[PDB]
């Protein structure tokens, strides 16, 4: 019998596993996939660390969190500066002067601001939908070329058919600066993410290719306490219904050339282009090989049983989640954590913070 | 047509079978297993009588019961004195001065009593769980070393997530004495338990490898009365649901050495070790052979259909049993007995007393 049974070997489960075993507790980690790491998992393909479940760029404003992850790796100086392709046009992300000079053929911050403000102001009443919402935030030109088609692919319907709540803010900076994240600490682990999980899970017993739910009673009996980082609704047999998600599908391709797109991340904002993004993984670690691996990111219509990527978090799903959470609060020695256990989108720094806080309260002697 | 159809050849079934045949009644015994004896069954393996379904040590304070079993066998003078292994440590059971001197490095009865009674007092309220219940009775040290891990494995969860009712009492004696049982009569039948059942069932027709419920039609009106020692809920097709049990799995191993652990019963009381006990069977009859048969005893998850070892006997299941008991009181010419027929843990002596009392009223 173990001290802890941990379901899932992602960032939350692995950090807890590491912290618990460092304090002398025994941990059994049960993982359904054929590998560890969760959605942060990287696979070495043709000497390139491939972000299998989408681009993962670590960033934080918390030095303690940054220092924590540095125990397991060294971060390079990768700066995310994504490119957006719209039909035959190409723009810099995030919305900055590089974007604005290209869009309108202007040069000064005042020129850009004048156009942004005049275009935002065509909306003179509270937005009735997502289209009016986005326009009220950044104006028509930015919306049509950089937001509209991309969003309609992600959601599978017109922005006029979508609620305004989906986009709360759209930051604009009047500086020539393509730095996507404003955080002081940013980078990619040298050697990939998976090696971090190897270190975290070294003192744990890890079982792969095993769905905990297919052996629920068997595994519960193997430990005194359970940390579940899978879907909370799935743990409770979806008895109240499945918490709604949006999904994705990645098509990975090995290409016989050294440099496909010249940047790690390219957004395709035209609705007629089926993929939302193309990821060229070698640029994450400044790779110098004669071949490259790219991943085409496709929206995938979600239903129960399909990979849960982005939680919806609307009112009805939050109400549903609170019902499951109430079940959880009354099940002693079973704890739910992570993006799936708490039905929320966690940045990596957010789950590190969440995991460590749980560790501080849970782990004693 | 037989006088009696007896389902099960365990202690209850076999005693009734003996008494009935002795008084000139015809008895048909239907047993689902490949052999007789029920859970008391011993198998001769490498000239060692192996207790196949767990260590079975007969004991009683009733001379009558003891004298009754002596009709079928002779008991040796085996004294049960289990050893408890916790991590790198080793202790004597039951809780006595040998235990206490090892635990605390003390020597006198009063030195031990002072510690135990001081440690017991950290629980000032009614125990909210099994952990507090154990601690309230024997203190933290005894609980952590000899009860905690052992219990966690048996139930698959922490003791503070278990009800206090699981442990009724934990006797403590301030004497240097490793005698596990306080009974004046105790021992192991020479030649094994199976030989006893052989004698009891000699005048009965015995059918093996036959699940009565599975083939109930094949035994329609083949006897006037039925004595059922199987599960009472199973007899009634689980009309109200299944009575809950805990189960066990034994891994029997043969080793080429004369003495594996130097005692019949070793309890493993830390949760890390998967088995709860290791039984070295040759010590029950003071074996002298050059090989030994041991059995690792594992707690096994119970669902409906799994071998029923220990009844839960909580409120939910007692309410369930009472429903089935009421059905039985209206079932003409059918009687239920034994641990399974009555959903109760019985010592062997209890079954003998129970069987004979039924024989008194029926025969
Ligand atoms: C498309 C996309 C892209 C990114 C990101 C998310 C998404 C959806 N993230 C967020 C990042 O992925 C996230 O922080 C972690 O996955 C969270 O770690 P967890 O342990 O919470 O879950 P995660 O989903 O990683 O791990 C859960 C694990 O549990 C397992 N599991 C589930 N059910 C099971 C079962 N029944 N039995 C056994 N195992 C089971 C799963 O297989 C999985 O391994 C990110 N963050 C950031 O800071 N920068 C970034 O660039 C990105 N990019
Ligand atoms: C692990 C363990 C350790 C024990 N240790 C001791 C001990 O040290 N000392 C002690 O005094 N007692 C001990 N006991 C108690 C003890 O074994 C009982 O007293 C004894 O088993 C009771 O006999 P019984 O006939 O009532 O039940 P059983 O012995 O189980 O007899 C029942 C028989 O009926 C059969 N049966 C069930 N269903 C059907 C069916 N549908 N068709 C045909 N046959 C069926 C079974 O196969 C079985 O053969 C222990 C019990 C266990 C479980
Ligand atoms: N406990
Ligand atoms: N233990």
């Amino acid at each position: 019998m173990y001290d802890y049974l941990i379901v899932g070997s992602g960032l939350f489960g692995s950090i807890f596993a590491y912290e618990a075993t460092e304090k002398g507790y025994t941990c059994l980690v049960v993982e359904q996939r054929e590998h560890i790491g969760g959605n942060c998992y990287t696979e070495n393909i043709k000497n390139i660390n491939v972000h299998k479940y989408g681009a993962h760029i670590f960033r934080t404003s918390d030095q303690n969190i940054w220092d924590y992850m540095n125990q397991f790796c060294e971060f390079n100086h990768f700066i995310n500066s994504p490119i957006a392709i719209y039909k035959d046009e190409i723009y810099n992300l995030p919305f900055n002067m590089n974007t604005f000079s290209k869009l309108w053929g202007i040069k000064t911050p005042n020129e850009a601001r004048k156009i942004i403000e005049m275009q935002k102001q065509i909306i003179q009443h509270p937005p009735k939908n997502l289209e009016e919402q986005a326009i009220s935030l950044v104006g028509t030109d930015v919306y049509e070329k950089l937001i509209k088609g991309y969003t309609e692919k992600q959601w599978g319907r017109s922005c006029k058919d979508l609620p305004a709540s989906i986009i709360r803010r759209l930051p604009v900076r009047y500086i020539y600066d393509n730095n996507y994240f404003n955080d002081p600490y940013q980078g990619i682990p040298k050697g990939g993410y998976t090696a971090i999980f190897d270190k975290m899970l070294k003192k744990s017993k890890v079982i792969l290719n095993t769905d905990f739910l297919k052996y629920k009673d068997k595994f519960k009996n193997k430990a005194k306490k359970i940390v579940f980082t899978g879907c909370i609704d799935a743990y409770y047999d979806y008895r109240y219904g499945a918490l709604e998600y949006r999904s994705l599908k990645f098509e990975h391709k090995i290409l016989n050339l050294d440099n496909f797109q010249g940047v790690a991340v390219v957004n395709y904002t035209d609705k007629e282009i089926p993929y939302t993004r193309i990821i060229e993984h070698k640029h994450f670690e400044f790779g110098n090989t004669d071949t490259t691996v790219i991943s085409e990111e496709y929206p995938l219509e979600w239903i129960k049983g399909i990979e849960p990527y982005y939680p919806i978090n609307d009112e009805k799903n939050q109400a549903l989640y609170e019902k499951y959470k109430q079940l959880a609060k009354h099940e002693s020695n079973v704890y739910f954590g992570g993006r799936l256990g708490e039905y929320r989108y966690y940045d990596m720094q957010d789950v590190v913070r969440s995991a460590l806080l749980f560790c501080k309260n849970e782990l004693k002697n």
